[PDB]
């Protein structure tokens, strides 16, 4: 039946008996982490890569099998993240990317929130000293079928819903990880600052400032809510911005600006929010 998904979807289940499952955490309206000074995305602290410490070996001698266990890794993810979004394909699809990409990441040792998984890899693939080259070479020959294998993992966990972004191989897979988790922030941001906004909307219909503070006390605690989100993601930007300016901005052919970069990035009109009220009292 699905020739293309059956050589995933038995890779999964072969896999899925001997090794364990993942980490339930429900990431969806979680704060970003701040681990040794970076950002970190709520999706990207339970990614699900864990390589056992006892298979070092055997994944050394057989390439067959750590090919397997990558792609049983991505095929789980998958799964992973539909049950954090509840089954909102459109969010799982746009997720999917970011954590391929992650998954990229961890192979070659470029993310930035631990070197433990990708130090593994490292031994396993036979890297030696500092270098990357050997792990650099296992992703750009096996990343169309990681990519295939997430596609089978997404098809097993919603077979029909309607959804509209395109599944083609992620442009975002050449861009630096925190570009990337910068657009994922961004995006985040727009879609939870706004459902925030509506919620204070909800709550403050028959309020009205008295004496001092507001009356209702289901407005005041969504207005609280609003105003901590606001302050916290205006410092989050600040720090990602700086970092932007700092590191990226006028380097590699990029002269654009923090929300120019967004623009052109952010597809759908989803970080609108960006460079473009009743509670004080």
């Amino acid at each position: 039946n699905d020739y293309i998904c059956n050589k995933y979807k038995n890779i999964h289940d072969r896999m899925k008996k001997n090794n364990g499952n993942f980490v339930t955490d429900n990431f969806v309206k979680k704060s970003w982490e701040i681990s040794n000074g970076v950002l970190i995305p709520p999706r990207r602290k339970n990614l699900f890569l864990y390589i056992d410490p006892s298979k070092i070996c055997e994944y050394k001698k057989d390439p067959k099998l750590f090919k397997d266990f990558i792609y049983w890794s991505a095929f789980t993810e998958v799964e992973r993240l539909k049950k954090a979004y509840g089954g909102a394909r459109a969010k799982v699809v746009h997720a999917m990317k970011y954590s391929f990409t992650d998954i990229g990441s961890i192979i070659k040792g470029d993310d930035m929130m631990e070197k433990n998984s990708s130090d593994k890899i490292g031994k396993i693939l036979g890297d030696t000293d500092g270098q990357n080259e050997k792990r650099k070479k296992w992703w750009d020959m096996n990343k169309y079928h990681i990519w295939e294998s997430m596609l089978c993992g997404y098809r097993e966990a919603e077979g029909d819903t309607e959804t509209n972004e395109n599944c083609r191989f992620p442009d975002i897979e050449s861009v630096p990880q925190f570009l990337r988790w910068f657009q994922e922030w961004s995006e985040n941001f727009c879609d939870r600052r706004q459902k925030l906004y509506d919620k204070l909307n909800s709550e403050c219909i028959s309020a009205e400032c008295t004496n001092g503070s507001v009356d209702n006390s289901k407005c005041t605690h969504a207005c609280v809510n609003y105003k901590n989100y606001i302050l916290t993601k205006k410092t989050e930007y600040e720090i990602q911005t700086n970092k932007y300016d700092n590191e990226f901005k006028n380097k590699n052919s990029n002269d654009k600006d923090a929300p120019d970069y967004l623009k052109e990035k952010c597809n759908d009109n989803k970080c609108e929010c960006l460079n473009k009220s009743k509670c004080d009292c």
